[PDB]
């Protein structure tokens, strides 16, 4: 294959051929296209609409040129919380909070992650600001899993080899089918996870992508835009199990929560937001607070899910019971000071 | 304006805003613009079906950073004969026969052009390979149309700052809306042509920006996708005239042009594509012939299109008669002769 061939392919709006994207992007993981040819393929791919079989070809060349995790090292049910980010809206870090108190409740997570691209703060930077450490290596995210319940993947520590598209993808500085990349390719390969999609019409791809795998995932976005699970009006979910998806539309106020404005949610700097993870773990009541519990019940939703024999509502209603727990006992706060902690200590 | 409004709005697939492909292509030429956001623009502006403002937009930016032709040498009449190719056959042949056929029946004829991408002959190669000298300022260009009655503009020598987008069209090595721009972007600014596209749907576009200009314009497409007026089947002729635009069907049976096959009109290497010159100039008659003459009375028709009161049948046998004679006559031969020996008296 060719890329006048695949370009050509796209531009004439036909979904390609098998092992057509993979071929793409390998050339790109190996650094032998030229940036002119990235940035036609990504933007021809986008616009065209693409599939999950395409996408999946994408995330797949990727991860297995990416640095894995030690055999026997994550959990047969460990989860993610992360999104594509390009919110617009610059909210404080809500998927970096959930997975902490997820982990809290002590279900396993390997958190996926770097910096903002548009936002003040990304959960690399909060985290970061916080002294947790965002530099490990394979061995001791690993480490850090174990011993603390939570591990933090950084994604360019991970796919060195995704460096050549990254900076392309920069100048363009439209969003395309790459930024789905990062929630799919996730180097510990954790089976389940809350996954925040900003761009509506996208979503459904990723969920299928996930559905390939047999993930229990729920793909996620506001209705508001925003690629969390929002209080300030309904969501709209993919549940991804048993390798089918399905579509649906979440309602907070079904779990008694108030609805909120969005600027409650509002972000900073790095040192802003990493204030208001100690609020909040601190036991802060309010707003961004409920943003937190509802995410991190999401993620033990799917957490839950991983079992075949589980309903929707009860796994929801003990999702935000144990979320809830996990700020009010403080072991929440607990586990930041122990993974701080962690860090400081090699 | 900006790159990141201009790509989202493209990626929507809207219609840009009055300006903004003028704000894109001005970026490019001043040299403001990253190869990856040329790339971007080039894919989303033709996947997102472009507009003839649009195109008119681009066309007028080129042109304004171009040298352009001295004040008063080139005639109000003048035409350019020429196509958009990637036809894929090629057609380089044909144009470049007419062009001299049409000069030497006493059509003033300035050619807009390049050395070829697809095929192994081009506009140019083919030109250079009979000796003339493509690469000349606008001075000696002018000298050429003065004392020649046809000059060569070469694209290279003519849009020096459009070198950033052509490196960068290379590689991504499909065709791109860009693929357009040759036709529009005559230097000399001839108000009259035959005007070759190989686009079904972009034909018609670039008819729009040539009715803008109030040009007398027969834009062209060979129902059998050549980007001439084809001698295998009928073709399509959108009559530019009055600043207005008629759609119509034509075939050349209704002049006793017999019916000749694909590959017996396809040009070929650029050597090769030259000793057809030779020979059809010479006297060949044969299916080549045919079809350059069939061109060259478009050319000759569309002259007659600068008066309002020129009628289509006339005008057409006033042209087919006027290109035989210039062939058998031998002034096309002499013709391309004293076009070789000037270039060799500077
Ligand atoms: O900067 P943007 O492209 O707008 O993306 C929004 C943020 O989301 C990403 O983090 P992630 O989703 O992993 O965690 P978060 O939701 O807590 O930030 C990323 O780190 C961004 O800072
Ligand atoms: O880009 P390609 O597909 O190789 O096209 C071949 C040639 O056709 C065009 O020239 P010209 O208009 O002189 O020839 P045509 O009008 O017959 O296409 C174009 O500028 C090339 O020189
Ligand atoms: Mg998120
Ligand atoms: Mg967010």
């Amino acid at each position: 294959p060719s890329w006048p061939q695949i370009l050509g392919r796209l531009t004439d709006n036909r979904d390609l051929a098998r092992g057509q994207a993979a071929w793409a992007m390998d050339q790109i993981m190996t650094g032998n296209a030229r940036p002119a040819q990235i940035a036609a393929f990504a933007v021809a791919m986008t616009m065209k609409a693409p599939t999950a079989d395409e996408v999946g070809e994408l995330a797949g060349v990727m991860l297995s040129h990416a640095h894995p995790l030690p055999a026997d090292t994550v959990p047969d049910d460990a989860v993610d919380v992360v999104g594509t980010g390009g919110d617009g809206v610059n909210t404080v870090n809500l998927s970096t909070m959930a997975a902490i108190v997820v982990a809290a409740a002590g279900v396993p997570v390997v958190k996926h992650g770097n910096r903002a691209a548009s936002s003040l703060s990304g959960g690399a930077d909060t985290l970061e600001a916080l002294g947790v450490r965002i530099d490990l290596g394979p061995d001791l995210v690993a480490r850090s899993l174990a011993e603390v319940g939570i591990g933090f993947c950084f994604a360019p520590r991970f796919h060195p080899s995704y460096r050549h598209a990254a900076a392309v993808l920069r100048e363009i500085g439209v969003p395309t089918v790459f930024n789905l990349l990062g929630p799919l390719t996730n180097p510990a390969r954790p089976r389940a996870g809350l996954i925040g999609c900003a761009f509506a019409d996208l979503a459904e791809v990723m969920a299928g992508v996930f559905a390939a795998r047999r993930s229990s995932v729920l793909v996620v976005h506001g209705d508001d835009g925003l690629d969390e699970l929002t209080t300030t009006t309904t969501s709209t979910i993919w549940r991804v199990a048993a390798g089918s998806v399905d579509k649906l539309t979440f309602d907070p106020a079904g779990f008694g929560f108030a609805r909120a404005q969005l600027d409650q949610l509002a972000g900073g700097d790095a040192q802003a937001n990493a204030a208001a993870v100690r609020a909040v773990l601190g036991g802060a009541r309010g707003p961004v607070r409920d943003a937190v519990v509802l995410n991190a019940a999401g993620a033990i939703v799917a957490h839950a899910g991983l079992s075949s024999r589980a309903e929707w509502l009860p796994a929801w209603e003990e999702g935000l019971r144990r979320a809830s727990a996990a700020i009010d006992t403080g072991a929440a706060e607990q586990l930041l000071a122990r993974w701080v902690r962690f860090g400081r200590q090699i």
